[PDB]
């Protein structure tokens, strides 16, 4: 299994320490292999970060904030801006290993830098607009102010699907915001990691920064837990399971810590009869085989109306067979493999318990012969009531189920714990400003003809209910990285009534 | 114990149903009694709130939320403005009822109620900017937008020390951003919570609205625990102890619902050695000891520079000897009774406990022969290392503690759990810059040259660390009492590529 | 005539000072009439303000700014809160008094009044929100700050139409932002101005304020042109013609001063062949008929589509049939007079002029045999070309132009000099998107299924074009009336490179 | 002169073509020379633009609009974004070109270019947020929305100090709120018009997009006063003199257009007697001499306390002493060349008029004996009474005048016509705070121990008074480069009562 000459390039060799702390790359911990989805051949050996790295690394970086706070919001801006003209250079390069080590079809990946790129250039100008507020005060001779402050260190606990997006969003305003962040990426994507960190070490050592700022660690739970007790951690910024993400919160809200959840979606989306049937069916497939549907805003749950219901479905399958699965570096591949042989399992036992639950696989629902892990894209019939619905399958699994008026639609929308995302494809204005509305839909992303997928840097991201509640990229997430303080300044003579 | 007169005014007889709710009065929970401070003698008799009461009334209000949602803003804030209004016209009734029942000094209680006045005259304004965004779109032909809806019901459990303020800033936001309130009184206030939630009623009802639109109870732990266990309130703000709030937070977060929080304080003022010693001692006096030492935001670390160290308390205790302690309705009275009996017994207790760990009573720390729970103004020598420090007791006790440099000053005002608001005394810009920097006060309110207690509606109250993090009053708390979707509307026919 | 006692409520008598400079009432110039627009008798004489009066006045106003300035703003806040009650307390009168010096219907006139008690309970909020910003610098030990202070002197020359609601919006916004203001009312309506400046003196005296705070002259355009010359008045709020506009702009533009700007509209109602022919019907009757046409929002274009054409207006006439034309303080009266004998002649001159351009008067056309100035509602058939269409007449005459396709529907409303308001009555989603967008309406209140003359304090209400440029009410409106300051200071010891 | 090749490489030759008009380079107007203002030799010379070719290029200019306003604001940010990366890689060269032509020092000049740079980088992030506003309606089932939309074409007339910064802030700001820009460089420096221009014209081509999205012209007032009176320029963003800034804003205010105005600026410097001596001498001296007192923001007028007068002026001659006056290309220069022989022939004939309103210069006066534009830094002692005083000379010629008084110092300060800059050296925090108060400086930019001229693209620049009024750079100036629109959406089948 060569290249390797790729590898080199991002700063990889054929086993790698998985520790970046305190500047230098070390790990004292145990020797992990670094798989490939499509064949489950190793592409290279990470050396794990130990809690002994990890402390070590944690003295550093608590001790480089001083030196990060110091530092205007403007110039801390200027560096994340050269982060992006870094990861530019390379890519091409990063969004080929994300391909090879998660699993993801090349343009998805090529277009996860981007995302990544995308944020440093926005962090840039929002570094001038940290702004805070001088409020009019009802004493005379007294100034009165909202004042912003870094919060310290920032911990980033990442999943699979986003080996870099997620930290991208999180990293570009935790820094700008004066913040210095402990990564922690997932176990089975510790390459893109480690090429991810070395990217940004470039620019720190390139500006005489300590290393520290970015402090990062390739292991499994160990790490994770030791970030979410560690009250050097003002904030954690977790990105998994609902299951996960409560132990987390739940150990991070003892210390009196605040955490940011962007937790699981069982994503719906709503076809009414007066829809753009060309556009429903094309969007419902791109959002459900999507990333083999191991995207957070993959759609779960179609909820078709009856008197389209028939016509929807024999022209989905129709397009559903036209899917391309294969190798995710090779053009023209539309789904590629599931990241583990784990999830391969945890799919084909889940169609078990779907065809339990009264569920009708319409297409798909077998695995497919190969070395990889590979499994065909599936559509069921279902009733709501079922409790697989419920559920969250991370794999390529669509529920579709019958409603005939808009209230019960949303009815089966909000009965989900999830609440991320959620679309509908209609023409008549009255239904999107019912579901805009109170009554509406209780997600945090409302989409009309558009699926639940599509999100861009421009927009508060993010979910509500077992989502969390915490919101990445744009709008006022940045004030969930600092501390807000009200400020009273007294300057006058004036002393109080005897 | 005459008048009666002056409750019947108020609404209020000599038996009285304490639960509101569905637009009637009620209660089949047990008889309690509302005990004066000043001489331990029944004021009135109050029927508690049953469980029962609170799944009736909570149907309701749950079912009222639909009508309320549907009211336009600034017609909701309309419904504020009366509130603000109708407490005008009792304004000097609530500030003797605030004063008889919990025992702070008249002229706090008619500003208490005052305080929200104010606020009503606030959120009528505030109905008018409860303003989305639109996002400009990276891709042609889509809408994006940021849209704010009413959460539906919002849960308030309230302390005894400010029996209607900490209701008015959380349910004067709460009613205007469409919610419905479900009020949880003290136990030891019920009087007040009864008067406070009549002349709502009264606006209510005046405009042909449900009562359920506010709903409130008279109750112990058990109509608590019932709100924080609620899956129909997705957001509960708790006023009390860090034991309790953390308990009420751990069962809201199990739900996924959200809480504001609004915990203890061991609030700290600092003396630099330049600063203005009239105004200083002025300022620590009525931080102190005003509301017995009953506040949040009350004093109880005193911060002195070597230099100003011994002639500031001697002209402190010379201060100190001149406090009138009386009944809060008599003129001229600066220190009233505590609360409770058992408070009264808390502080005795406590101060043998300073004594044990090496605290030298520099002046008070006796109790008062009186029918009345009163006990003397106290200042306390103790080392910052004293555990009693790191502590919060809930009456006039005064901690003062030497340094010799701001950086000792910082480590001291920043070692205990609370971070809710701190003060530094100084004339030189240096230390104001230092103090407002990242390595000046953790805390959410942070004073220069005026006490810890002067805080306005104009900026948004809270405080950090174990003190939560919830914010309350002005500038942008409004948006914890709704919540955030992220919309994107295509309305164009360009259908993605194939 | 006798009432008469309902003017000795509004504290007016058979000749009035009108001229209130320097806290008390005077007048040495001119003794001018007023007359009913119903029957053109006599309601009282004002004695007219002089320049000496200006001179005497401006003098105290500019010195008592030094005291207002000094007045913290949430404080400013209250006063205009209780302007608000003190109008309450006078609803009833003074919407009588604006009926029967002005001409408009009884419940235009009480709806006025409610209009600037509206924006009173705005203005106390708003007071609490006139907030500066924290900017990040890119320097060490340097704070950058935008900093607002008051202007001083606001200058208000207002129009006939709304004689108070025009004061209304500016004084609120005005006085809350630290600054004096000097009103200059319609000669024609110097009644009003009266009544309304002893309100606001009534509050002014009861806090022992200057009265110098508002000063406030009847008279003609000699006091006007006194005000746009004078240096001590940094902005100078106009509200009338485009031809007065652009003198007033010119004579403040040379003196380097600013000014606001509410000119003339020639506002177009849209109907698209899918309207709601009932809704858009209603709406242009009273969007036209309403106020006798003498609305700056008043629409005088009716741009309909070819298809509705005939059936619109055949039951549009059959509407404008049905018009009570009566006393304005009559119960039931839909049309009342023109404001004076002058503009009941330009009317008329106007219909000739109209039928030389080869309008077709569809109804109306001729005046109304009484003593007051009674004319009947028009509607003319013409091509957009005429030049009479680009014009403004204010009375009740609509223009009414065929159209195919929505491209030639904005040419024609996009073809006048004036950019006020606009309308489109249609169901169909495109159209609002095209409307709302880019190559849409260029006016400042672009509205879907809703008239031109529908407009409130939420808001920023305001024309582009020749309507100038100015905003009023709602939004950030309040900028205008302060200066901004970008600071920056240096706490740093660090000294520039020799 | 030669080189040559470096004029080449920044797309110049020895005859240039001067209208950059749809998409191409021409120009049938005269034929211009650049000449270096350190030798008066020609550079290279330049073929004007005629009105014809004005004509020609705004027929397409404003046909491109269509294009371009379609185009999304992330999409327009990306062009912008590119334009700041073109300029990284011509930074030396431009700053060479800026040196040669208009006669600034070298870091000067980079500096200028990097300014630009800076202004790109903010601008891709200020795409994401040209955010619009969704108000809370008063009627039930409204939509009430603040939309903005591009204004179409932006006009931006030049001085010759900044060649390109100015059109940076403006061009970025411009064409990101989707506007196209028509360029009217200086006179006096075509060439850096033109290989500006080329680096723009590189991206846009690269990006498929008409070169007319960015036309441009070289020539004098003819160009300049044809954008004034065109009616297909609504926003006109002028930079220069007092007399002309008046003249076009005149013609553009009676085409009811609007313009931003960046006028003269007579700036001071007021040295309290506790301020940091060597702090305020070495600003002083940088604020006065830098760009041979030839930029806006030029410190004009010393005002100097009793107590150090004497002390500051004979250390401020010493360091005047010290200037090294030489080719602005030669490594050490600190004072360069006048950037025409008519702006020493203007600086000479001030200095006599000085003399005759009682000047007494400290230092400096006389011309010096060179090929080039060069003068001596001057220092004069005279009274503030003086008319030459309020006047502005573009030259290096400092006047100095004794305070006793702070009221004293913000009377002269405040006298002069203009409102730019101004700047307070102390240490004492009352005078900051009277400084920055309702009663301290009328200026636009307000700072304190910071010279003049030290200004950022954080906080909006402009100025007050005779300065204009308009604001370029960071905060919210961009709602400048587009038209607010208030929207109402009726979605109810609710009809007005008949
Ligand atoms: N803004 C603020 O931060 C703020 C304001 C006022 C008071 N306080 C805090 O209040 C404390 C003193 O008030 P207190 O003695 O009334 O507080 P407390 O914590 O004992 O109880 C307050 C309220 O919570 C209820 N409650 C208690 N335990 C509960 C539980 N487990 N679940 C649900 N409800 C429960 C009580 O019935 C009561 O209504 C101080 O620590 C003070 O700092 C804070």
């Amino acid at each position: 299994k060569e290249e390797h000459q790729f590898l080199a390039e991002l700063g990889l060799a054929q086993r790698n320490p998985g520790a970046f702390a305190c500047g230098a790359w070390g790990g004292s911990g145990p020797t992990v292999t670094s798989t490939s989805p499509t064949n489950n051949q190793v592409i290279a050996e990470v050396v794990e970060a130990s809690v002994h790295d990890y402390e070590e690394g944690m003295r550093a970086c608590f001790d480089a904030a001083k030196t990060w706070m110091a530092i205007p919001a403007p110039k801390r801006g200027e560096i994340v801006r050269q982060i992006g003209d870094a990861l530019r250079a390379k890519l091409h390069h990063l969004g080929r290993l994300v391909s090879l080590e998660m699993g993801k079809i090349l343009p998805e990946g090529i277009g996860e830098v981007q995302e990544i790129i995308d944020m440093c250039d926005y962090a840039v100008g929002l570094s001038r607009q940290l702004n805070g507020s001088i409020i009019p005060s009802e004493r005379p001779n007294h100034m009165m102010m909202e004042v912003w402050n870094p919060l310290g260190v920032v911990g980033v606990i990442t999943a699979f699907n986003f080996p870099c997006a997620v930290l991208g969003w999180n990293a570009c305003i935790a820094l700008v915001c004066g913040n210095c962040v402990v990564w922690k990426g997932a176990p089975t994507t510790p390459l893109i990691t480690i090429a991810m960190t070395k990217i940004v070490a470039s620019v720190l050592e390139k500006n005489n920064l300590p290393g520290a700022i970015f402090t990062s660690f390739c292991g499994g739970t160990e790490i994770g837990q030791a970030i979410a007790l560690d009250i050097r951690i003002p904030l954690v910024s977790f990105t998994g399971s609902t299951r996960a993400g409560l132990m987390v919160q739940q150990q991070v809200s003892a210390r009196f810590g605040k955490c940011l959840l962007e937790l699981s979606g069982n994503n719906a989306i709503i076809v009414m009869d007066d829809a753009d049937i060309q556009l429903a069916v094309r969007s419902v497939l791109f959002a459900a085989v999507g990333t083999a549907g191991q995207r957070c805003t993959t759609c779960r749950r179609l909820i078709l109306h009856e008197n389209i219901y028939q016509t929807f479905l024999d022209q989905l399958v129709e397009v559903y067979k036209q899917v391309r699965i294969g190798d995710p570096l090779e053009k023209g591949t539309l789904l590629g493999p599931l990241h583990t042989p784990a999830s391969k399992e945890n799919f084909l036992k889940g169609i078990q318990t779907i065809k339990s639950q009264g569920g009708k696989i319409l297409f798909g629902g077998s695995a497919i012969e190969s070395e990889g892990n590979f499994v065909q894209p599936t559509i069921v019939e279902i009733t709501p009531s079922a409790p697989v619905v419920k559920e969250e399958l991370f794999g390529p699994v669509l529920y579709v189920m019958k409603f005939q008026t808009l209230k019960e639609a949303i009815e089966i929308n909000n009965s989900v714990p999830q609440g991320l995302s959620s679309s509908i494809f209609t023409k008549r204005p009255d239904i999107i400003f019912k579901w805009l509305g109170p009554h509406g839909s209780d997600c945090g992303i409302v989409n009309v003809n558009i699926p639940t997928n599509g999100a861009e840097i421009g927009g508060a991201f993010g979910g509500e209910k077992a989502t969390g509640g915490g919101r990445e990229a744009g709008s006022d997430s940045w004030k969930q990285y600092m501390r807000r303080a009200t400020c009273t300044i007294n300057y006058g003579s004036e002393l109080p009534l005897a």
